[PDB]
């Protein structure tokens, strides 16, 4: 599928060795830096689950045979195999059919720029099987653009030569054949700065689907021109604003700034995938234990301009720090759907969020405090007071919300009636307020 196809969806992000199990055990695993048993079929099985809470698109793990302990999939031996720890070459085809038959997209996380770790240099059985097809192996120095490329990321991680021609062509087969063989709607792209920009262009017309590049860096200023090779890329500069905002106290002046800051580096801000969690960074509620700011977070995350990610696990109140600790089993959960954050990703991705045509107007109300935008025809106000405010709350409704207009919190039942172009409410337990008129 294509940028325009996919500016109105909303990915759940999962990992596949830990979302969930065909044999249907509950039992915890003892070890989350290794394999703990996730199949595509326990993907499958709960598929019903994660479209539940409005989620019509799953970003899954990268599919190729790994290196030992590649349980994340990011350390490919032989491209052109299949991880049979995640099950048959059907299991996958089976999944990603059940997932269109709900209208579901599938996206397939891709690595080009290396290798899983080789034992003493012996590249046998990897799909560039000499030490000549890789750079050599140097440290990065994260200053010099030339490093970040020819380099090793991790000093381990065998970097594939990507300006050698024939090689180039084996990595575009590589993700064309994927693409077409399993029917996969998009792509995440894995360490994108580590590759020549001029590459990803190509690789992106190989892959012949939407893509979504990892840039891991804070200034839109460095990843803002990916996106003239690439249609989107994950949305690095803003988690850092919505972390500093939700889990640190900045006031909204630094959510403003920086969507100004997007605006102005990035082509099309609207395709930008939005996240407040992911597999490389310890979970909000292990830097901020109040559920409250992390509602008003994900809130934000969820209905704010791009097309946002929700990292799983946010559902049943994961809190692991950092990898592999953020990497915990999802089946101890058993997939309750009655869980606090489940129920509230409902309301705001399942029955708030617009899931086609979505409209966005930013900056409604800039506050220290609270932060009021548009998202379709609904006012959604946030705000980082914490768990237990009830403080007043005055916003702007904007250029689209008539006086008198009575709006009612899909996350409270707060009611609110337009009144001078404002609406003034109390908070119920600091909580975010998805303001949706009668
Ligand atoms: C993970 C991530 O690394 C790189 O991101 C950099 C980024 O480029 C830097 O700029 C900086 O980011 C700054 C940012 O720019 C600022 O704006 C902001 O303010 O601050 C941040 C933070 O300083 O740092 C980050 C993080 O270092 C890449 O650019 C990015 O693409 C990466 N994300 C991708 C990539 C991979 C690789 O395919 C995935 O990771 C997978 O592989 C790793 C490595 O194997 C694995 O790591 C776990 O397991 C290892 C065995 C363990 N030890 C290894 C690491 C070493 C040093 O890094 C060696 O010392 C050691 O000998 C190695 O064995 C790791 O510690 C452990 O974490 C992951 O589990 C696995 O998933 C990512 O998931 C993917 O998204
Ligand atoms: C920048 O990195 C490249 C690639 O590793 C290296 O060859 C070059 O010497 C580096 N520049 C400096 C000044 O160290
Ligand atoms: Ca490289």
């Amino acid at each position: 599928a294509a940028a325009a196809d996919w500016k109105s969806r909303s990915i759940y992000q999962l990992v596949t060795d830990r979302f969930g199990r065909s044999d249907g055990s509950t039992s915890a695993c003892g070890d989350l830096s290794n394999y703990c048993g996730g199949d595509y079929k326990g993907i499958q099985n709960q598929l019903d689950y994660i479209a539940g809470m409005g989620f019509d698109a799953i970003w899954i793990s990268p599919i190729p045979e790994n290196t030992d302990g590649g349980y994340h999939g990011y350390w490919a031996k032989d491209f052109e195999k299949l991880n049979t720890n995640f099950g048959s070459a059907d299991d996958l085809k089976a999944l990603v059919t059940a997932a269109h038959g709900k209208g579901m997209y599938v996206m397939l996380d891709v690595v080009a720029n290396h290798a899983g770790p080789a034992s003493g240099g012996d590249y046998s059985g990897f799909t560039f099987s000499s030490a000549s097809n890789y750079h050599p192996q140097c440290t990065i120095d994260y200053d010099n653009q030339t490093s970040v490329e020819q380099c090793w990321v991790a000093d381990d991680l065998p970097d594939i030569n990507t300006e050698d021609d024939t090689i180039v062509s084996k990595l575009h087969s590589i993700v064309s054949d994927w693409v077409t063989t399993y029917d996969f709607d998009g792509i995440r792209i894995d360490t994108v700065k580590h590759i020549r920009k001029d590459f990803w262009s190509g690789y992106e017309e190989a892959a012949g689907v939407f893509a979504t590049g990892e840039v891991f860096d804070g200034d839109a200023a460095y990843v803002g021109p990916y996106q003239d090779q690439l249609s989107s890329l994950i949305n690095y500069p803003l988690y850092y604003a919505i972390r500093d905002v939700f889990s640190a106290g900045s006031g909204f002046s630094r959510i403003s700034d920086m969507l100004s800051t997007i605006k102005s580096n990035f082509k099309d801000p609207s395709v930008l995938t939005t996240f407040v969690d992911n597999q490389d960074n310890a979970r909000f509620l292990s830097v901020k234990s109040d559920m409250s700011l992390y509602k008003n977070a994900l809130a934000f995350t969820i209905l704010t301009e791009g097309i946002p990610v929700v990292y799983y696990g946010t559902e049943q109140g994961f809190k692991g720090g950092d990898d592999p600790k953020n990497r915990e089993v999802l089946w101890t959960s058993n997939y309750d759907t009655s869980s606090d954050l489940y129920k509230f990703i409902k309301i705001v991705n399942n029955d708030v969020r617009q899931k086609s045509d979505k409209t966005v107007t930013l900056d409604v109300d800039v506050g220290t405090n609270t932060y009021a935008f548009t998202h379709g025809k609904n006012l959604i106000v946030v705000n980082n007071y914490g768990s237990g405010s009830t403080e007043s709350v005055t916003v702007k409704v904007g250029d689209s919300v008539a006086d008198g207009t009575k709006l009612v919190d899909a996350v409270s039942n707060i009611t609110a009636t337009v009144s001078g172009g404002s609406i003034t409410f109390s908070l119920k337990d600091g909580l975010p307020a998805l303001f949706v008129p009668s």
